[PDB]
């Protein structure tokens, strides 16, 4: 038994400098990398009751908690994500599976709901294309169980993942964090030269799966020079998102109607260019 | 050497009962299609001068005919295609290798491009989901190469690829015609009851390849029933725009200026929300 119409969350974060119409934003590349893998994608708005996010959380089938560059302690995106996060907690557990994703912000914002804890140092990683250093425990993995032999060869020797980051948290801090070594199976690594960091994990228990960096921008991100664009990396974002949503595959939710669906659906809104002035081409800003 | 930011043609059709704004249309299935598979789309608006077709030509790495019930002999789009056509022979005879692609429609076209001659039947085919009954050929195809074996099999035995039109040539009007048949190669076949046709070939010796079936709904479209939505349709969408854009990443085209290559992007456009009837979630439409 499956969902072949699998339907998954995407969370708005806050403008920098909010008016009207501008409140929240998602980077259209997020929603390509999804709808890629055969899923319909829902933004999740920010200032939002518990009450309105758990029938959202009803009603859908995975959620991602994107990248980006905002508060992971005051902002509407942390709060939001963090009651997801209980939700997806909750539900598994009583066999309901539900998948979270993190993407680069998503990701720390991971080590922080599961560690309590602020723990991020900085990285030389603000702009650069780089393989993943695969751990022992690669074999194990879910997420990667999949790709083709020949891809995972590639993403090891060839700078393959877009990473944009400030922040990271380092090998040790990881690993010296209780809550954190026993919850999270880590998969990849990557340094700058000094600091090393965790680059990609899967919870051991959880369908919970993050990465320090995009694999949505290789396809669908054109605006700078660090982005991958060669064969395997666009076959990255492809089996990357292709696991997630065979993933929300398993979830069985799904809306009270389908009225209710059709309102709430990407399709319902527009983006604009912002390929000129941002790091995206495409941008989706709602009130 | 290659092109690792193609950017590829995607030819809006006429409006049935047009209006300004509303003079053509091309589905946004058709644009998720090209960008997931590494590519940057420009529309090719539909009653256009020659020398104009030729500066995009130009100026892009590719062109793809996408499906549609539109004339195949008067339409603005007919004489669109025809003239991307001619100009693609001559620019690959000439060492300028540069792949086209017909979906549906664009591969009816095709046929009527090369025999010179409008060649089809009615067939049972509006709305329905096949395998693909392929052929010796298909062993030594271009296409099908970079596919996974698994992939081929799922797709000789699995209702993968999805079928709405109205017309098909007959392999009986195929090899009978003396063109087609030392023009293309046959990759696939299907039948309907008592009809049986082409339902996916590529040329000999030019990078055209078409399809009767569309691949792109599979991931992009949820209106219909008959879209296939398995984890292997979802590949089969991936596997199929894969293949073009690698082709187009031999293309050498650019434009003559960024502000130039900018004006062009579909990026310019925004699609209408078209699902709640049409065939179609999204449908970009053009004045």
């Amino acid at each position: 038994k499956t969902n072949e119409r699998p339907i998954i969350g995407v969370l708005a974060q806050d403008v920098f400098d909010p008016k009207p119409d501008r409140n929240s934003y998602i980077a259209a590349s997020y929603v390509k990398f999804l709808e890629s893998a055969g899923a319909r994608v829902v933004p999740v708005m920010i200032n939002k009751s518990e009450d309105e996010y758990s029938r959202l959380f009803k009603s859908i089938n995975g959620v991602l908690f994107p990248g980006g560059g905002v508060s992971l302690e005051s902002s509407g995106y942390s709060k939001a994500a963090g009651i997801f996060y209980r939700l997806a907690l909750e539900a598994n557990s009583n066999g309901d599976y539900f998948p979270v994703w993190g993407t680069c912000l998503g990701f720390e914002l991971l080590t922080l709901l599961t560690s309590g804890e602020l723990l991020l140092s900085h990285t030389n990683t603000s702009g650069i294309a780089l393989p993943l250093d695969f751990t022992e425990d690669v074999k194990g993995s879910r997420l990667f169980k999949e790709f083709p032999e020949e891809l995972m060869k590639s993403l090891a020797t060839e700078p393959l993942t877009e990473n944009s980051h400030q922040w990271s948290i380092t090998t040790e801090n990881f690993t010296a964090n209780k809550k954190l070594k026993k919850f999270y199976r880590v998969l990849s690594t990557n340094t700058d030269g000094y600091n090393k960091f965790v680059s990609t994990m899967e919870a051991y228990d959880f369908p919970i799966y993050a990465t320090q960096w995009n694999p949505e921008k290789n396809a669908f991100e054109w605006t700078r020079p660090y982005i991958p664009h060669t064969p395997s990396a666009i076959k990255t974002t492809f089996y990357m998102a292709n696991f997630f949503v065979n993933e929300a595959r398993k979830n069985l939710h799904s809306f009270a109607s389908t009225e209710e669906e059709e309102k709430a659906l990407i399709y319902n809104y527009k983006p604009e260019y912002t390929g000129i002035q941002s790091a995206f081409e495409q941008t989706y800003f709602f009130n």
